[PDB]
């Protein structure tokens, strides 16, 4: 995250970190907790990953640092990757890993809602993106799991930013025109979770983006509303 601040504990408990274990172990994305056993993210994150085999979904954790060997995190069963996903940029990044077992709620692990039917129509005003990406292009992953608020803007705007490629309805673009806030690498896969009535919806999945937080260069996000279907589907 650009331009963000540190989070407490407790403060994004839907935020989950999937680390691989090949070769290493290391944070790969975040995610966002959607039911008992179910994490939506981003397709792209799982390029190199030879199975799930080699993944695992930490949950409630503030700092990377805090993951140890005795660390409890949930396996994944099953990455169901949109069937038309090709790559970031033209869309469909939208994953769910189906956990090996089910996800206990707690002050520090909950789900976030999707956004809701009859809300298609709604301008969210409070959307915020999280995860413990760079700070800027050349940077490293960061041990606090960072914040940023940062507006919507209108897919003919971010039309505008990206002539090179096709920014679609199934897409949401967020920024600001000067830039200095935005997701970056090790973001992808996160949230980008709005409130509204004060419940908050999961509106966006982090994509991507050409650089991090420069101007008149918005963020890409999946638009999760146009998922739900897919989801709900999935999940059921
Ligand atoms: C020691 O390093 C470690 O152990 N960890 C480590 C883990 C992951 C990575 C790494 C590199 N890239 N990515 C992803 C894509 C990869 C498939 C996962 C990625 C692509 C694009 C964006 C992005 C951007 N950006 C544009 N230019 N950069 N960002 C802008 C706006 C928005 Cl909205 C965005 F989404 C964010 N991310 O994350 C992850 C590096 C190191």
């Amino acid at each position: 995250i650009v331009g963000g601040t540190a989070s407490v504990r407790g403060e994004w408990p839907w935020q989950v970190t999937l680390h691989t274990t090949s070769p290493t172990q290391r944070h790969l994305c975040g995610g966002s907790i959607i039911g008992n056993q179910w994490i939506l993210t981003a397709a792209h994150c799982f390029y190199g990953v030879e199975s799930p085999k080699i993944l695992r979904v930490y949950s409630g954790i503030l700092n990377q640092s805090e993951i140890k060997e005795d660390t409890s995190f949930f396996g994944v069963q099953e990455i169901i990757i949109h069937d038309q996903y090709k790559m970031a940029e033209s869309g469909y990044d939208i994953a769910l890993l189906k956990l090996e077992t089910t996800v206990n709620y707690t002050d520090s692990q909950r789900p976030i809602s999707l956004p809701s039917k009859g809300d298609r129509n709604v301008i969210y005003t409070d959307c915020w993106v999280t995860g413990w990406g760079y700070r800027k292009l050349r940077d490293k992953i960061q041990n606090t799991l960072q914040k940023a608020k940062i507006p919507l803007v209108t897919n003919e705007e971010c039309q505008k930013r990206y002539r090179g490629h096709k920014i679609t309805h199934k897409m949401i673009c967020a920024g600001y025109r000067e830039g200095g806030k935005d997701a970056c690498k090790g973001d992808s896969g996160g949230p980008l979770s709005c409130k509204h009535n004060e419940v908050w919806h999961l509106v966006g999945i982090t994509s991507w983006g050409e650089g991090c937080a420069q101007r008149e260069r918005p963020g890409v996000y999946t638009n999760v509303v146009e998922y739900v279907d897919w989801i709900l589907e999935k999940t059921q």
